[PDB]
């Protein structure tokens, strides 16, 4: 199964993409993860990304393409993967499309603008496995500790309540034509569409996506 999750920052995409990846056994592919990481290990596939996404900018499609065709290429893939926060721009779909990258899904996160700033400044994450956490509403059983490995969680550079208000700018303006990309693919027969109500409970989130992915 191949799955895209489409949804303005904070609309809790990672939160739910870790049940659906143990659900149905295909690996997360976070756009998001993997740049930070290349940051974090400076190599040279996406460190230059650090800049970019301090200042709240998305980066260039070259650079994230590149990172996707690369990481979906391993093993672990060859079986359906889990598209996180990509693609992020109608080059980035296209560029899919000419790749002839086939989804069954795409999976639409609502919430209102007025939720991701609070959401996002109360942000902890597991960065060795993406997990993420939030200090009020969805916290870790022991605080500051990474449930599965107990390790302690840390704070994102970029999500400052400024670096937030930039990334939702960016997504109604780069990201949000991605709905009617997508909804259009859809009646074409190319994929399914859903939409769900982010706003719901962490566990009511989840089995929504359970009930539209059977
Ligand atoms: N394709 C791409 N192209 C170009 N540039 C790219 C790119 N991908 C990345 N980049 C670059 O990287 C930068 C960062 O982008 P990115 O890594 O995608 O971060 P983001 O913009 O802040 O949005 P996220 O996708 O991380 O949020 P989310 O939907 O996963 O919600 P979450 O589960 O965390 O949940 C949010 C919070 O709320 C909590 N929460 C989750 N669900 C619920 C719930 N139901 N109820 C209450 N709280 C919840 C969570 O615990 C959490 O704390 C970009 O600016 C860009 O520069
Ligand atoms: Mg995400
Ligand atoms: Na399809």
């Amino acid at each position: 199964m191949r799955i895209i999750l489409l949804g303005a920052p904070g609309a809790g995409k990672g939160t739910q993409a870790q049940f659906i990846m143990e659900k149905y056994g295909i690996p997360q592919i976070s756009t998001g993860d993997m740049l930070r990481a290349a940051v974090k290990s400076g190599s040279e596939l996406g460190k230059q990304a650090k800049d970019i996404m301090d200042a709240g900018k998305l980066v260039t499609d070259e650079l994230v393409i590149a990172l996707v065709k690369e990481r979906i290429a391993q093993e672990d893939c060859r079986n359906g993967f889990l598209l996180d926060g990509f693609p992020r721009t109608i080059p980035q779909a296209d560029a899919m499309k000419e790749a002839g990258i086939n989804v069954d899904y795409v999976l639409e996160f609502d919430v209102p603008d007025e939720l991701i700033v609070d959401r996002i400044v109360g942000r902890r994450v597991h960065a060795p496995s993406g997990r993420v956490y939030h200090v009020k509403f969805n916290p870790p059983k022991v605080e500051g500790k990474d449930d599965v490995t107990g390790e302690e969680l840390t704070t994102r550079k970029d999500d400052q309540e400024e670096t937030v208000r930039k990334r939702l700018v960016e997504w109604h303006q780069m990201t949000a034509p991605l709905i009617g990309y997508y909804s259009k693919e859809a009646e074409a027969g190319n994929t399914k569409y859903a939409k769900v109500d982010g706003t719901k409970p962490v566990a009511e989130v989840r089995a929504d996506l359970e009930k539209i992915l059977g």
